[PDB]
């Protein structure tokens, strides 16, 4: 849908079978979820943005649905303040802000 | 002007008089933008990020123009790693995100 950003960009996905807040995150790459329990073997990583670096697991091929939206690629799980969809994932929804 | 989001969305914006590159970001509450001097009253801020938070100064009805879009707002300067225009600046261009 069209989304404003007088508030959050904060919209509903189903990740692992549950349900999760993310928020729509064009100034990521990546996208990371706070820490749960994923299917799946993953891979360490280092991640960073503002403040610095943290270590998260990646989890390769992943099925999300953002919005009532499929999506099957990579996410990251570590500790995130929130959790994020980035572009990685946002271009497979056809996600675009425009002019 | 609005965040298009896919490979880095990058964009031209003109502050205290300098032609710069920043990043639009939905999900950064707030602008902040490299080290510079702006001339101006300001006070201390701490903010956060991914892994942690940084010291930079606060600036407010601070004048930018991204990308050819005129906006008035509370600007942040302190040592980040790329310039990144928050939905607080957005929102007065009217950004929106469309999926
Ligand atoms: C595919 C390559 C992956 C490998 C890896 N890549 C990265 O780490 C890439 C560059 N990082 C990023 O793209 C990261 C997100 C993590 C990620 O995507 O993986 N981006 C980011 O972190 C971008 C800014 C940024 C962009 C580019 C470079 C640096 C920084 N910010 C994302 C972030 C979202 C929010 C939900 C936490 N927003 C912010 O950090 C803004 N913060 C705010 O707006 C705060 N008010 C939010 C609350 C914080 N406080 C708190 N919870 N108590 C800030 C910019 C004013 C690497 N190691 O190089």
């Amino acid at each position: 849908p069209q989304i404003t950003l007088w508030k959050q960009p904060l919209v509903t996905i189903k990740i692992g079978g549950q349900l999760k807040e993310a928020l729509l995150d064009t100034g990521a790459d990546d996208t990371v979820i706070e820490e749960m329990s994923l299917p799946g073997r993953w891979k360490p990583k280092m991640i960073g943005g503002i403040g610095g670096f943290i270590k998260v697991r990646q989890y390769d091929q992943i099925i999300i649905e953002i919005a009532g939206h499929k999506a099957i690629g990579t996410v990251l799980v570590g500790p995130t303040p929130v959790n994020i969809i980035g572009r990685n994932l946002l271009t497979q929804i056809g996600a675009t802000l425009n002019f």
